């Protein structure tokens, strides 16, 4: 699950940043629900959800854990 | 339209959940769009706005609710 | 960009915000085209955008909030 | 499985037509993906796949079934 | 607004095969001009899908997708 | 690199492909489809007027007088 998702970020995560709750992912276009799929399959205890645009994600982080924390675990994975 | 999106909520709404400001809503999967065009039309006093994804809707609570309190009258119809 | 400016005269239906999120409101079918201008804008102050089909989410960056942004938008169009 | 899409069909299906190796499916705003997701699960010989866009879905025919024929199967199912 | 403005400020392209009229826009501008053009209730269109930046437009029999791309390129 | 992006995302995301007439239907994991379809219109293929994405499944519109059986196997077989 979170070793799929991790493999992923590698060719799909173009950039991370953050703001409040929010973890906002960058992605190549049209890259959006296919990173947010696996995201969503990995069911990460920080992650209460995400919606996928077209080359950008929303990650709503599970409260105390802050956006600019989540956009760190990824980068860390990446 | 608020009748009809509780139907509809009755139908697709398979969990709630939340962060700061957001009711993170969860669909099967497609039926975000729809759903969330039911919860658009219903125009409820404490919801700013909503974006669907796939299997997600994020709704945006209108101060002083919370996504908390949005979730909860959400599941409410569940 | 203005680019994005044009494109929010000719579609910015209205604007609103909550927290650290503007929110505007495009005719339908039309937030990926104005959120694509507001990305390539790059405006110091948004984070992202996510677009749905008639809504558009502008992440404000902080301590920016999204009644600031939407006052931007409205200031612009 | 045809069912389960079956049963969607009143609510979802506004209207049906053809061109071709292809049947048009009109569905309320936002309802393609939702009515998509149904007809793909049903997985019909006839059907060799469908694109959902918002309250239109294309459902490409199934050689020798012909558009025509494939939507007055949806039309018989209604 | 509609189709007729549309198509000259939305339109990359105009193209056909067989039954089909393709269409590209810009970048997420697809379903913006597929709404016009939906709204737009043309007899000889059976109806439209819009992904990001492609719209497939079914031609009504015995329409070709050259005919509706031709009528999508003149108005251009 | 835009044919090699395009035959690496063939083989690293095709679940099946299949046709009809003029058209090459090409299936996806859930949500993939956009991203394929943007390396394939990316590569500009002679053949390919163009491809529609939805969710897990793509329209590849065949340029006459290419067939949609004819582009489905050559993507098939860049798997
Ligand atoms: N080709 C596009 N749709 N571009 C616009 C993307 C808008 C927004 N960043 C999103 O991912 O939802
Ligand atoms: N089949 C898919 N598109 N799955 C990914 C969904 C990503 C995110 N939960 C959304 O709803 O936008
Ligand atoms: N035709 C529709 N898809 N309507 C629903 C729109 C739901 C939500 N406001 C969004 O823009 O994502
Ligand atoms: N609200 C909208 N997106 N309207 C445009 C729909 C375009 C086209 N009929 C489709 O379903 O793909
Ligand atoms: N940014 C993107 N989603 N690009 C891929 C577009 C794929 C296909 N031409 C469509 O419009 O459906
Ligand atoms: N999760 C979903 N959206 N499933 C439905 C997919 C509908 C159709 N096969 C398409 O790709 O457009």
């Amino acid at each position: 699950g979170t070793d799929r998702m991790a493999r992923l970020l590698g060719e799909l995560l173009v950039s991370t940043d953050d703001s409040g709750n929010l973890a906002v992912l960058r992605t190549p276009p049209g890259a959006a629900h296919y990173l947010a799929s696996a995201i969503d399959r990995a069911a990460l205890p920080q992650v209460v959800g995400t919606i996928a645009g077209d080359d950008t994600i929303l990650v709503v982080a599970r409260e105390p854990t802050t956006g600019a924390q989540l956009a760190g675990m990824f980068e860390n994975l990446r």
